[PDB]
């Protein structure tokens, strides 16, 4: 199938299912659609927003990566054995660029700030094979070291933009994007 998920990235077939929009019949990633069970989404993000939607923006790409990262971690019941193993689960190795390395590091840092990922010195043990991730208390996860990482599904500091399962309205989607703009501002 031709995948037309709004993230506009390949996703490894072992990391996600494919779902179909009932309204426009296109295929999307289950990771980007809340891991919602089953084969369908009643209306995809584009169909809910309507034709004026612009998925090309940096902030919308940040949003979809956050959603994808959270839902992969939820499906995996925690963090993979290393940063690069996580990266190569979220994306196809061959498609990885500096822009999306930065974006994935932003997602990891954000989920750590939000209390979804909780890193500590030595959950799952995680090898740091990429520099540039900052987390509370520890600060920078040092390349070449290992840390323990505890994943929890929700926290009082989480953001709804990655916890919400499905798109429900144009205003909801706009608020998702506003949330990520705010996170970047504070980042
Ligand atoms: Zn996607
Ligand atoms: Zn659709």
């Amino acid at each position: 199938p031709d995948i037309e998920c709004e993230c506009d990235l390949l996703c490894p077939i072992t990391s996600t299912r494919i779902k179909q929009c009932k309204n426009c019949r296109k295929f999307v990633h289950s990771l980007c659609y809340g891991n919602k069970p089953g084969p369908k989404v009643d209306k995809c993000i584009s169909c809910v927003y309507g034709p004026m939607f612009d998925p090309s923006s940096s902030e919308f790409k940040d949003l979809m990566m956050l959603r994808k990262c959270y839902r992969f971690l939820s499906r995996n019941k925690g963090f993979p054995p290393s940063i690069k193993e996580f990266t190569n689960s979220i994306m196809e190795e061959g498609q990885v660029t500096l822009e999306n390395i930065e974006r994935i590091n932003f997602c990891i840092s954000t989920l750590s700030s939000d209390g979804i990922l909780n890193f500590s010195q030595c959950g799952n043990k995680v090898s740091i094979d990429e520099e540039g991730i900052f987390v509370p208390k520890i600060g920078e996860l040092l390349k070449g070291r290992e840390y323990m990482c505890c994943f929890i599904y929700n926290s009082d500091n989480s953001h709804a933009c990655y916890l919400d399962v499905s798109p429900e309205s144009k205003r909801q989607i706009e608020n998702w994007i506003d949330q990520v703009k705010s996170i970047r501002n504070d980042f």
